[PDB]
């Protein structure tokens, strides 16, 4: 990876420029632990993510991430995860550019786009699974799986995002001493909560990503009913409501086997009990099978 000098990620974001792209500044997305810029450099466009205490977090935790994102980045290159080219040590990572932002802008339509089709719905579903797969091949538990952090380049590729937390090693990780747990709750398993290291919370976290895919709606939302996304699946199951009620109605093209077929996959990943999930294999199978 290469180093830039910290003065050189300030000249190409247009002195780290906080406007929208829109106005002409240079922020293009913001999360809890920094925000990501538009920068321009060797005849290409990059993303610079500045990592910054946006939430509660201390400098040194940021710092653990920062040498986390390198260490695994390093070992983990594939067509559905993002290239990092550089780094700078405030801390600077620097990415190959996204032009199509994350699946979660997409689903909002952020800054009027137009909604994504069923079948590219569907097609970025097997990429991130694609993605997932990689990782659990080569022995890696991503553990902050979500919609922000798959990312769209030119071709609406899907590439997984935000390795900061990411695990070479399983762990059961649970006493009755107190402890401190990192992860977006929205998006985190019965076990993954509790603190648990598996590749099986991953499926878990890709089951809501499912449902954010089918209903165009954001995992958490306070004034909504449910709040959590992932509750519509008891609502189902108690007949209480179907998923036809919760399909996105900004979509034309979502036939109801197909959008069925997702629904069961999703319903496998959201199990309860880690041991009752489909493997990501299986995960890869069934998509296929239903685009
Ligand atoms: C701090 C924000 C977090 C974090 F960055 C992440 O992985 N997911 C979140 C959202 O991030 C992004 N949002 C919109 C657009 C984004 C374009 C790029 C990009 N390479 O062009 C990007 O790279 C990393 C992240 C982008």
């Amino acid at each position: 990876f290469h180093s830039f000098s910290f003065y050189e990620l300030k000249n190409v974001t247009n002195n780290f420029d906080e406007r929208p792209i829109s106005v002409g500044g240079n922020k293009m997305g913001e999360g809890g632990f920094g925000v990501v810029y538009k920068g321009y450099v060797n005849n290409t466009t990059v993303a610079v993510k500045k990592l910054a205490a946006m939430v509660d977090i201390t400098t040194e935790e940021l710092k653990q991430q920062f040498d986390q994102e390198i260490k695994v980045m390093a070992k983990c290159q594939h067509e559905n995860l993002v290239e990092l080219l550089g780094f700078s040590s405030d801390l600077c990572l620097v990415y190959v550019y996204m032009p199509n932002g994350s699946l979660l802008d997409r689903l909002s339509c952020l800054d009027g786009t137009p909604p994504l089709s069923w079948h590219m719905r569907c097609k970025i579903a097997q990429g991130a699974a694609n993605g997932i797969n990689f990782l659990h091949e080569n022995h890696h538990i991503h553990r902050n799986i979500k919609s922000a952090n798959i990312l769209l380049d030119e071709a609406f590729t899907a590439k997984i995002s935000d390795f900061g937390l990411a695990r070479a090693s399983e762990k059961f990780a649970q006493t009755v001493m107190t402890s401190r747990i990192v992860g977006t709750t929205a998006y985190m398993a019965p076990e993954a909560l509790r603190g648990e290291i598996t590749p099986k919370s991953d499926i878990y976290s890709f089951g809501v990503v499912l449902l954010e895919i089918i209903t165009g709606l954001p995992a958490v939302d306070e004034h909504r009913e449910p709040q959590l996304l992932l509750d519509i699946k008891e609502e189902i199951e108690d007949e209480e409501k179907t998923i036809e009620d919760y399909i996105d109605k900004k979509m034309n093209d979502a036939d109801s086997t197909s959008v069925e077929a997702m629904y069961s996959v999703a319903s496998q990943c959201l199990h309860e009990k880690k041991n009752k999930r489909p493997d990501i294999k299986k995960v890869q199978q069934l998509l296929q099978e239903m685009t």
